[PDB]
């Protein structure tokens, strides 16, 4: 099994880098996470700040959830971030991705206990 935890570490967490590191990022990472394996996933964002940092984002700023829920929260200070979206040339099983870096806020949904992120919701 996996719990919700250690797959949000899993498909979102790379604290190795600072930045996409190139335009072959996320071709790279996709993959390598197994976030190409039963289909392309068509978007993902990985954020590349320390383990803790995020965590620290549950007692943050609370804020509804795209799916109405109100256990997201909101990051106070801006970090790094690499959106990976799906390229046209992309086809199953050749996912292809556009790899792309920015510093926004990043909300998130928290559960259990402790409490931790367990779902990437947006950034901003």
């Amino acid at each position: 099994k996996e719990t919700a935890a250690a797959k949000f570490e899993r498909q979102h967490m790379d604290s190795s880098t600072s930045a996409a590191s190139s335009s072959n990022y996320c071709n790279q990472m996709m993959k390598s996470r197994n976030l190409t394996k039963d289909r392309c996933k068509p978007v993902n964002t990985f954020v590349h700040e320390s383990l803790a940092d995020v965590q620290a984002v549950c007692s943050q700023k609370n804020v509804a959830c795209k799916n109405g829920q109100t256990n997201c929260y909101q990051s106070y200070s801006t970090m790094s971030i690499t959106d990976c979206r799906e390229t046209g040339s992309s086809k199953y099983p050749n996912c292809a991705y556009k790899t792309t870096q920015a510093n926004k806020h990043i909300i998130v949904a928290c559960e259990g206990n402790p409490y931790v992120p367990v779902h990437f919701d947006a950034s901003v």
